[PDB]
């Protein structure tokens, strides 16, 4: 005890952008970030497009911003690594995914495919989709897709043109492919142990079990948009005749993402799963995860990580310092194996607190989520002086920016916003070191004026960036999410460790 903390907050998908309208952090209340701009250094640093290693453009998110800020260095991510293995034609001889199809088809079986059906690139990507269902069509495969469809990286209705895409693909390769299934992602990518939502998922993937039956997919869509369903809530949709994941098939999961692909993964092939009582268990000839979403999961991976040596937390933890990770149970993987580069275990020195999430259909119904409960941790953990590092995720903005809902976004700013007045007194009171900052915007946009529909997503905005310490500091301007580690062990008086490229933002005066 007795350590000087330091304290990484993270205001998950809180960006600044000038424009008033529409704009959900510029409506609320929030006298104390105001108060602490006033009197604390602040700049704005980037966590989208080139800056962290993602297509100029490309919205920032969680997996990747949380990742670049443990890392102090932007990682080569598995997006860039799977287009470029689809344009050069790499993809389409990956020994795992061609062993998939050859084991289907030896067992006289299908090859099913299942993934986020967008081109929302934060899980998944269509055209990734896509290659893998042409990669099974040419090697003379049946071929049945499961979209899981999107709404939340995409606007909230937005997935016709994406099934019609792939009925052309299948169109090309008539009688031998087509898409079997859809279902909303707020059922198949569950990541808060909603047991009862993964199950509708796993059923009609596996019996066919449905709401509702179309004789196509768009079809199927309108009947869910008639039935008042946006794309992330489709209801369990079946095409045509039922088509079972069964016996001999082989499955192929085109997620890249890991923390919403585990729970219908480990449906399918934990041995002992306990997440719900299965019906029917398939006995698959292969289950691929394109990723590793999960090291303890009994199946083959396509695209396996690099390695990532002396993130921020390990590297506190070879030197023999402690650390917290603290966030509500919807952004466990943040503040867990993201912020790790990787790793799912605790370092030594490493305690974790994870407050449930509220336990409601959707966040606009309490956007102040479990942030209080966090915060009464957090301030305890501060106060006891055992920390060195202390990480913080407040999920609400981005939780609640996702829901669409402008008044609702309001009230989840204003919660983190009085949230952070008692970590400050905290951090004011140890003489210690805070930086209050995101890993890419969300609610200060949610309006879409491109179609016309509210703003579910992220945002390509800059990101704020303050400093709060015992004395005045100066901010370098044109920081990235990588710079943020080297800035904290700079504040810690230690040395940067060879691996991290990120630069120091901040020199105290
Ligand atoms: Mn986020
Ligand atoms: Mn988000």
């Amino acid at each position: 005890a007795g350590k000087i903390p330091h304290v990484l907050v993270i205001m998950d998908g809180v960006g600044h952008r000038e424009a008033i309208e529409d704009n959900a952090f510029l409506a609320a209340k929030t006298p104390n970030l105001t108060a602490m701009k006033a009197k604390h250094p602040n700049s704005l640093i980037s966590g989208s497009g080139e800056d962290v290693g993602l297509p100029d453009g490309q919205m920032g998110n969680s997996e990747v911003g949380h990742m670049n800020l443990g890392a102090g260095r932007v990682l080569y991510q598995d997006f860039t690594r799977i287009t470029k293995d689809i344009r050069t034609g790499a993809f389409f001889e990956h020994e795992v995914l061609v062993d998939a199809v050859e084991k289907a088809k030896a067992a006289g079986g299908a090859v099913h495919i299942m993934g986020l059906l967008s081109e929302g690139g934060v899980h998944s990507h269509e055209d990734h989709i896509v290659a893998m269902c042409e990669l099974a069509l040419k090697r003379g495969a049946k071929v049945y897709l499961h979209a899981f469809l999107d709404g939340r990286d995409t606007p909230p209705r937005s997935a016709q043109p994406s099934l019609e895409k792939l009925d052309a693909l299948f169109a090309q390769y008539e009688g031998k492919g087509r898409i079997a299934t859809m279902i909303g992602r707020y059922f198949a990518m569950d990541r808060d142990n909603r047991w009862d939502r993964v199950e509708q998922a796993y059923r009609l993937l596996t019996e066919g079990e449905a709401v509702r039956t179309a004789t196509t997919a768009v079809e199927g869509l309108e009947l869910a948009y008639a039935a008042n369903e946006n794309d992330e809530f489709v209801k369990a949709t079946r095409i045509g005749e039922i088509a079972k994941v069964q016996d001999g098939d082989s499955v192929v999961f085109m997620n890249f993402r890991a923390d919403r692909a585990r729970e219908i993964t480990r449906a399918f092939v934990e041995k002992d799963f306990a997440g719900f009582e299965r019906k029917v268990v398939p006995n698959l000839s292969k289950f691929v995860m394109l990723t590793r979403y999960q090291a303890s999961i009994d199946a083959p991976v396509a695209y396996m990580p690099e390695e990532l040596k002396n993130s921020l937390g390990e590297y506190l933890s070879s030197l023999g310092k402690t650390q917290l990770r603290i966030a509500e149970t919807e952004k466990y993987a943040h503040v867990t194996f993201f912020f790790s580069g990787g790793r799912e275990d605790e370092y030594p020195g490493e305690k974790r607190i994870l407050i449930p999430s509220p336990n409601v259909a959707t966040y606009d119904l309490k956007p102040e989520m479990s942030a209080y409960e966090v915060t009464d941790e957090l301030v305890k953990a501060i106060n006891s002086g055992e920390y060195d590092l202390l990480v913080v995720n407040y999920a609400n903005g981005d939780m609640v920016g996702h829901t669409g809902v402008f008044d609702a976004a309001v009230k989840a700013v204003e919660a983190v916003d009085t949230c952070l007045g008692r970590v400050y007194e905290a951090v004011m009171a140890k003489k210690g070191h805070m930086l209050i900052t995101a890993d890419h915007g969300n609610v200060e946009q949610m309006q879409d004026y491109e179609s016309g529909q509210v703003h579910t997503q992220h945002t390509t905005e800059l990101v704020p960036f303050i400093y709060v310490g015992p004395t005045q500091a100066t901010i370098a301007e044109g920081g990235v999410l990588a710079d943020v580690a080297p800035t904290i062990l700079n504040l810690m008086q230690i040395p940067v460790p060879a691996e991290m490229q990120g630069r120091n933002l901040i020199t105290l005066s």
